[PDB]
C-alpha cells in the first residue's frame, strides 16, 4: 500500500513477454534467410532496442554522484512547544525516511573519494506531506545569493573547452572563482579539510546550512539550524589514500553504506537544531540569513529532536536513487523559509530541473517521489499522467463538484501558513546587505578550532590545489584572500608555489575557537563495527592460516570486517594481493607465518612486485593501526622499516593481547605523530 | 574553424539575456535589502532555468570520450573499387571529427578502466556525411544487435546499487561471458593490453563489420575497416591504470588534448581489407561473424589514406557531448551486409538521438550538420532551425515542378543497395550454424601474443575472475576458458582455487597472426609527447642546473619534460606533493637531488617516501628510469634498482644519458620485470 | 485515456501475423517511434489505458518516467543468476509469438514496386458501379464543389485526366462545374462490374431508429402547443428517441430555444399545429433570428429528413410556407399515434434522396 510495494515487479518466474504481455523472444533478430537481412516487421527487437536507447536521463546538475538508502526517523518528544510539524508531534512516532549521499561537482561515474562538498538529502514521508532537508555535510556554503550558483558550479566543473579537469578544487578557474568572490572562504576552508574526504557517508555529519523557522500553531516562530549528527563519530581519509582509492575503488562509498545496512550496521544520526529567537537574526556578530556563517555551538545548543537511521537498500537503483527528486520547496504546517537569498532562489531551482530529468510535468508521480497520504488538487495531464481523475470539474471557485478540493491554511485542514510576523518593508533592490560583508573571520574562526596537524593537513591540501593553477595572476589573488584570514596560512601555502606572500592584514584576525568542527581533535570513534581489518597472511605456511583464522574469530566478534589476503583463494581466504590494496583496510595485521612475503626479493606471477610490503607500508604511511602478530613480529617490522615503539603499531605473539591493543588502535582510527609539520 | 560561422564571441561586451537585453546577473531583485527575493525578477529565473537544463541523458554506452577536428587525405583514385566521392581523388581533403571513447563507465568514469573503446569517425563529404564507428578492438562479444542490452546490463554495474563500475569484475559480467560463449574473442582482447591502451593515439580503429564497396557500375566487394596508428600501439599495466585512474580519470582526454596543442596531432592510415563476394565463406568462418578477423595473412591491408586530428574543440559540450555518430550516416560507394549485429545498429543510432536530443531535428546541430546542401521534405519537429521555402513537400508534385528529384544509381549521385545482393529462404530467428565456432579464434589470438603478454592476460583474468562471488559462475568461466587454452584455464583456476575441468582439445590449435600484439609491435617509431619525470630539490643549485641542462636536450628532441622539486621556482613544473609515476612514460633523477632518496627523508611538503616511490614505481611498471650525474648507488640502492638492468640509465654525461634514455622511451616497457607462471 | 491511449500495428498476440503489405510493413516501424513524441519518454506502455491486464516479465529497465521496482537485479538473458528466468518463449514454449513458419523471401534486395500493384482504376470505377443512382450525384457533386476550389488550372486538368480513367461520365460531369473539356474517354480500365455492401443508399432502412433526434417545434404562445408537444415526447420516448422541443424561450418541458436550434440537430422535424403562427414572414422577434423557426424546418426538409406537422392542421402557409402535402417522407395527421407510426418509418428510411437533383 506504500506505493513503492505496489509497483514492484517480480520476475523470479514466467515466461519473457512485451511490454503489453504477449510471449516473446529476444535473442535472435527476425531474418530474410538464415545469413539475411533483419525485417523491420521484427517488433521483438525494436520495442527492446528502443527501451535500451532511452534507458539514460539527464544527471542532475550537481550532486550526480551519489547513492540513497530507506529507513525510519522517530520523534524523541512531543515538540508541539516549539514547532506544529506533525513528524515531531509525538514521542516515539515514526516517519519513514529515503536519503541520497554525494559529491558536488563531478559527473556519473566519478570517484567517491573526489575532495569535495558532499549531499545529505533526506525526505520525511510525513503523515501531513513530504518533507526535504536537503543539506550538505558542510554547514556553510560558496555563495550569499542563488543568482551566482552557475558562476560557482561552472568555475569548479571541468574547463568547457575539453572538460579537463575532473578535479573540482584543483585548476585555475576554480581558484579564479574563490579569489574574486571572497564569500567562498568559509566553505573553501571546510572543504580542504578533511571534511573534503570523508572516510564515509555514515562519517559525516548533515546540515541545512540555511535558517529555517520552526512555526508553531499559535502563529509564533523561532529561527532553527538542522545538525544531523553521526553517531558513528567523524572521520576523514587523508588524501594520498583518497587519491589511489578514487582508482581502485570509485564506488567505496556507495559500498560502504550498502555493506553497513547489508550487515544490520544502518547508520543513526541524533536530528537536531539549534533554536534561537527573531530577535537574536544580527545578535551573533553576523546575519542569520547569511549562509556562509554558522552559530557557534557555545552561543546556542544542539536540541535532539530524534533518530534517523538507514536500514534497507534500494531494490532497483535507477528507480529509487536515481529518480528521486528532493525540493526544499517541500516543505509542510510548522516549517517556514528564511529570507536568505541562497535558500530563495533554492526554491525555484528543484522544482523547475525535475522538468529537465524527468522529461514531463508529472515527476511526483513515480514511486519514490509519491506522498504517504491522498493527494487533492486540480492538477492535471502533462506527459506520463498515471492519475485518472474523478472529479471533471477541476476549478476553484465550483458548485458543480460541491467546493471540494476545500482551501487548507491557517484556520482550514491543517494548511501550511507563511510565518505570519514575516514582514518586507524598502525599495525593491538588486543590493547586498552591509552585514553579509565579513568573509574572513569565521574561516579564521574554523582554523583556529583545528588540531596543529589537522591546521597541516588543510595547508598541505591548498598547496597541492593551488600548485595546479597556472595562472601566476590567479596564484596571487589566491594568497591575498589568504592572508585576510590567517597570514600563517599564506606564508605556508606561498612557501610550496614559490611566491611572496602579502604582509600580515590583521583586520580580520582573532584567536576565538569553536568545538565541534574539528575531525581529528574529536576524539575516539564511539563504535569500531562495520572498519575494514586486512590480514595479510600466506598460502605457503599452514601455520599463517591458522594465525589468521585466529584473529578472524577474535576481530570479528567485534563487528569488524575481516579479509584474509593470501596469493591464491582457498577457504579462509577473501582476497587476493593481485586485488588487494592499503585503500580498502582501516587497519593491516601481518602474521608473522608470512614474513617472506615481505622480503626485497620477493617475486610471485600471482601479483605485482612488492605488493604485500606496498599494503602494509600504504597503512603506515596513512596513519592507519598495522601490527604484526605471531613472535617473530620485531623481525618483520624492520622489513617495512616500522618502529615497533610506534604509536598504532603492534607487536604480540598472544593473539588477544594483539587485538585488544589493535582494537584501541582502530577507535583512535588516525595516528598523527606520523605527518611531519611546517616550522 | 570548420565550424566558425556558429561561434559566438565574449571577448568584449555588457552582460544580455538570450534576447539581446543588457542585464546584470549577481544579486537577486528582493523587497528591502534583507527582503524575500521576487518573481518579477527574470534575470534570475532566465540564468536559472538554463544552468537547471544543462545536463543531456549520456550515451547509452561510450559515455566517457574525447574528440577532435581533422582532416582525411586520400592516397588515390579509389574509384576502381569504390564510388565513394571522398576517396576519389590523390591528395583530396575532407573534414574529419573523431571521438574515442571506453564502453561501459559512467560520462565522469575514468579513462583508465579496463574496457573496451570506441573510435567514432565523421568524415563530412562533398557527397554527405559518412561516419565509421568503430572500436580499438576489430571483433564484438555479440553475434545479433537483439543481445546488445545482455551484454550491457551484465558488464554495467549491478542495478539493485549500482556497484561495481569495473566492467569485467563483477559476478554478472562472467556469468553472461560464461553462458554466451560468443564474448570469448572479445573477451581475450579486454583481458590483453587492448584494454588499457597508453593512450588513443596508441591504438587502432576497426569498423569490426564486413561493408560493401560498391563501383559506380554496382559491382562489390566485401571490406574490413582498420585505422591503423602512426603513434605505434602501447598499453598501461594494470597496477599503473588503477592508480593512474584515481591521479589522473582525464589521462587520455589531456594526452590527446596536449599532443594536438602541441603540433604533434595523431595519425592514422585508414585501411581496408578487400575481398571477393565468393569469399564470405572461404577463410574457415563466415565474414557476416564480427567474433570473427580475417587474418592479415589471407588478406593484406590497403592503405587508403591519412587521418590526422589537428585541432581541438572550442566547446566541448557542443562539440564533443553533442555529435550524433551512425552506421545509417552512410555515402554512395558504401552498402551493408546481412551482419545481424550491424542490421541491428542501424535502428539504434537514429532513434537513440531522440533521447540525448530531446527532439527530432538533432542533425541541424553544427557538429551533425553536413557541408553540402539539403534538399528534402522532412519538416517542424521541436527546435525546427530551417524556415523552408518549398511550401509544398510532397512527392510527386507539380506546384514545385517535381523538386527535389529523386537520386538513385542513375540520377542525381543517389545511394543505392549493391545490385547483386538477394535473399532467399524462410522467414526466421535463427542463428546461422556458420557462426558456431566461439574459441578458435579467441586461441589464435592468445598464440599471437609473446610469453609476458599471455602473462599479462592470465593475470587479468585472474584479477577480474578471483572479484566474482558465485562459485558456479567461476566453474562456468574455467569450462569456456578450457575450450579456448587448458593452460589460460589451469593458470586462472590456480588464482581462485579450483580445478580447470579436463583439456577438451575440440578448437585448440597452434596458428598465429600478425598484427594483433602489443608486446611484440616492437619499439615506438616516434618518442614525440612522451613524458619524463626528472625528480630534482630546491635545496642544491646544482641539482636544479642538472634539471636545467637535462629539460633543454630532452625538450629538443619533442620530449615533454617535468622538473619535480620540493616546492615550485622557474624551471621547476611540479611538486613532489602532486606528482606520481603515473604521470612520466620514463623517470631521471638529478644525483644532485640522491639525499631526498633516503629512507630517513622527511618534508611537510610531501608524502614521506614520495621521492623514492616515483622512482621504485616508475621501474616496477617498467619504464626506462635512471641517475644523471654520475652517483647513482645511492638512488638505486634506496630503490632495489640493479645498475646494469635493461632500461637502468647511470651516466656522468648528460648527452649519454640521454642517448641511452630515449632508446629506452622507444622499447618503452621492459619486460623482464615482470614474473611467469 | 483517450488522449494518452497509444495504439500500435505492432501490439500482435499468437494466432495472428503481418503480410509483406509495404503499407503495413513501414506502419510497424511507425507506431512504437511515434509514442516517443508524445509521450516524451519510453515508459509510454505503463499508463494505465496502456497497461495489459497481464504479468510483464522482461529486462526492459529505466528510461524517464520508469514506474516500475524490477526486483530481478540480473535482467539479462542468458543468466544463471536469476535461475534463466525470464524464459523464451516461442511456438514450442510458452505460448510465444511466432512469424507464420510457411512465410520466405526470395529475390533482389530492390526499392522496386511490384507490377501486380499497378492498375489503379479497375477498383474506383467497381466502387462508383456499386452507389445509387443519386448515391453517384453526390460523390460527382462532393467532386465538383472540392475541384472547383482549386486554383491551378494545370492541377484540374491532371485531376481530369485521373477520374477520365475510371469514368469518363464522372469527369465528363466534374469538367462540367469547373468550366473545362473532359479529356476523351480512355476505357482501358472500364467495366460494368457490382459489388454488394459498399453503397450507404442501398444499405435500405436503419435496423433500429434508438438514439435518434426529433426535434419538435412549438410555441410559449399557446398551452396546447406544449400540450400537444408533451403528448408526442411521451410517445416518442417510449421508442428509444431523443426529443427535443424547442420554443422561444425555456420552462417546464422545453429543451432548447429557437435561438440554439437548428435542423443539423435533429434527424427528423415535427411542427405542432399550435405553434402554425411562427412559421410565417411574420415571424420576427428579439428571442431568436429572423425566421428561425421556418428555417428549421426547410432546412431539415432540403436535407432529405423526415418533417411533418402534428394536430390536423398542416397547411396553413405551414407545409405551404415551404413542402408539398403528398412528398414521401412529409407527415400530417391529427392522430399522435398514427403521426408517430408513420414518422418511425421515416426515420428509419432515415433519407428521402427523390428531394436531390440528377445530371
Ligand atoms: C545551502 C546551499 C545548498 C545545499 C546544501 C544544496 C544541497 C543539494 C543537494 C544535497 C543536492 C542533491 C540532492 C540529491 O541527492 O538528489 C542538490 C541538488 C541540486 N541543487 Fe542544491 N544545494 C544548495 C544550493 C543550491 C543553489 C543555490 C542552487 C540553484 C540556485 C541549487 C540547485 C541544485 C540543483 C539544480 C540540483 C539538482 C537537483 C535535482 O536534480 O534534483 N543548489 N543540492
Ligand atoms: C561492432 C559493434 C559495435 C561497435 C564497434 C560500436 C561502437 C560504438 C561507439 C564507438 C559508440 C560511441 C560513439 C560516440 O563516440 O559518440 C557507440 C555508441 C552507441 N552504440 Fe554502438 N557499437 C557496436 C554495437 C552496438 C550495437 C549492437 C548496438 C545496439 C543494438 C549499439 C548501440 C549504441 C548506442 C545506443 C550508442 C550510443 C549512441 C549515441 O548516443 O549516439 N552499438 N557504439
Ligand atoms: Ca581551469
Ligand atoms: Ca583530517
Ligand atoms: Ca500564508
Ligand atoms: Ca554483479
Ligand atoms: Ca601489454
Ligand atoms: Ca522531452
Amino acid at each position: 500500500q506504500s506505493p513503492l510495494a505496489a509497483y514492484e515487479v517480480d520476475d523470479s518466474t514466467g515466461y519473457l513477454t512485451s511490454d503489453v504481455g504477449g510471449p516473446i523472444q529476444d535473442q535472435t533478430s527476425l531474418k530474410a534467410g538464415i545469413r539475411g537481412p533483419t525485417l523491420l516487421e521484427d517488433f521483438m527487437f525494436r520495442q527492446k532496442i528502443q527501451h535500451f536507447d532511452h534507458e539514460r536521463v539527464p544527471e542532475r546538475a550537481v550532486h550526480a554522484r551519489g547513492a540513497g538508502a530507506h529507513g525510519t526517523f522517530t520523534s524523541y518528544a512531543d515538540w508541539s512547544n516549539i514547532t506544529a510539524a506533525s513528524f515531531l508531534n509525538a514521542t516515539g512516532k515514526q516517519t519513514p525516511v529515503f536519503v541520497r549521499f554525494s559529491t558536488v561537482a563531478g559527473s556519473r561515474g566519478s570517484a567517491d573519494t573526489a575532495r569535495d562538498v558532499h549531499g545529505f538529502a533526506t525526505r520525511f514521508y510525513t503523515d501531513e506531506g513530504n518533507f526535504d532537508i536537503v543539506g550538505n555535510n558542510i554547514p556553510v556554503f560558496f555563495i550569499q545569493d542563488a543568482i551566482q550558483f552557475p558562476d560557482l558550479i561552472h568555475s569548479v566543473k571541468p574547463r568547457p573547452d575539453n572538460e579537463i579537469p575532473q578535479a573540482a578544487t584543483a585548476h585555475d578557474s576554480a581558484w579564479d572563482f574563490f579569489s574574486q568572490q571572497p564569500s567562498t572562504m568559509h566553505t573553501l576552508f571546510w572543504a580542504m579539510s578533511g571534511h573534503g574526504i570523508p572516510r564515509s557517508y555514515r562519517h559525516m555529519d548533515g546540515f541545512g546550512v540555511h535558517t529555517f523557522r520552526f512555526v508553531k500553531d499559535d502563529g509564533s516562530s523561532k529561527l532553527i539550524k538542522w545538525h544531523f549528527k553521526s553517531r558513528q563519530g567523524k572521520a576523514s581519509l587523508v588524501w594520498e589514500e583518497a587519491q589511489v582509492l578514487s582508482g581502485k575503488n570509485a564506488d567505496f562509498h556507495r559500498q560502504d553504506l550498502w555493506d553497513a545496512i547489508e550487515s544490520g550496521n544502518g547508520p543513526e544520526w541524533d536530528v537536531c537544531v539549534q533554536i534561537v529567537d527573531e530577535s537574536q537574526a544580527q545578535a551573533f556578530g553576523f546575519d542569520l540569513l547569511d549562509p556562509t556563517k554558522i552559530i557557534p555551538e557555545e552561543y546556542a545548543p544542539l536540541t535532539k529532536l530524534g533518530l534517523l537511521k538507514l536500514d534497507r537498500n534500494p531494490t532497483n537503483y535507477f528507480a529509487e536513487t536515481e529518480q528521486v527528486m528532493f525540493q526544499p520547496g517541500h516543505i509542510v504546517r510548522g516549517i517556514d523559509f528564511t529570507e536568505d537569498p541562497l535558500l530563495q532562489g533554492r526554491l525555484f531551482s528543484y522544482l523547475d530541473t525535475q522538468l529537465n530529468r524527468n522529461g514531463g510535468p508529472n515527476f511526483e508521480q513515480l514511486p519514490i517521489n509519491m506522498p504517504r497520504v491522498p493527494i487533492h488538487n486540480n492538477n492535471r495531464d502533462g506527459a506520463g499522467q498515471m492519475f485518472i481523475h474523478r472529479n471533471k470539474y477541476p476549478y476553484t471557485p465550483n458548485t458543480l463538484n460541491s467546493g471540494y478540493p476545500r482551501q487548507a491554511n491557517q484556520n482550514a485542514g491543517r494548511g501550511f501558513f507563511t510565518a505570519p510576523g514575516r514582514t518586507a518593508s524598502g525599495a525593491l533592490v538588486r543590493e547586498v546587505s552591509p552585514t553579509f560583508n565579513d568573509h574572513w573571520s569565521q574561516p579564521r574562526l574554523f582554523f583556529n578550532s583545528l588540531t596543529p596537524v589537522e591546521q597541516q593537513f588543510l595547508v598541505n591540501a591548498m598547496r597541492f590545489a593551488i600548485s595546479l593553477v597556472k595562472s601566476e595572476e590567479v596564484k596571487k589573488n589566491v594568497l591575498t584572500q589568504l592572508n585576510r584570514v590567517s597570514h600563517d596560512v599564506a606564508v605556508r601555502v606561498a612557501a610550496a608555489i614559490g611566491l611572496g606572500a602579502p604582509d600580515a592584514d590583521d583586520t580580520y584576525y582573532h584567536n576565538n575557537k569553536t568545538a565541534g568542527v574539528s575531525i581529528v581533535g574529536s576524539g575516539p570513534l564511539p563504535t569500531i563495527k562495520t572498519l575494514r581489518v586486512g590480514i595479510l597472511a600466506t598460502t605457503s605456511e599452514s601455520s599463517a592460516l591458522d594465525q589468521a583464522a585466529q584473529l578472524r574469530t577474535r576481530l570479528e566478534k567485534d563487528g569488524l570486517v575481516v579479509t584474509v589476503v593470501a596469493e591464491t583463494l582457498r577457504e579462509g581466504v577473501d582476497q587476493t594481493y593481485s586485488t588487494a590494496d592499503a585503500t580498502g583496510f582501516d587497519g593491516v595485521v601481518v602474521v608473522d607465518g608470512a614474513a617472506a612475503l615481505f622480503a626485497s626479493t620477493a617475486s610471485s606471477p600471482l601479483f605485482p612486485t612488492g605488493r604485500p610490503l606496498q599494503i602494509f607500508v600504504d597503512a603506515y604511511r596513512w596513519g592507519k593501526p598495522v601490527g604484526v602478530c605471531g613472535g617473530k613480529s620485531s623481525e618483520v617490522l624492520d622489513a617495512a622499516d616500522v618502529p615497533e615503539d610506534g604509536d598504532g603499531v603492534y607487536s604480540e605473539e598472544s593473539v588477544d593481547m594483539f587485538v585488544e591493543e589493535f582494537e584501541k588502535g582502530l577507535a583512535t582510527f588516525r595516528f598523527t605523530d606520523r605527518f611531519a609539520l611546517d616550522s
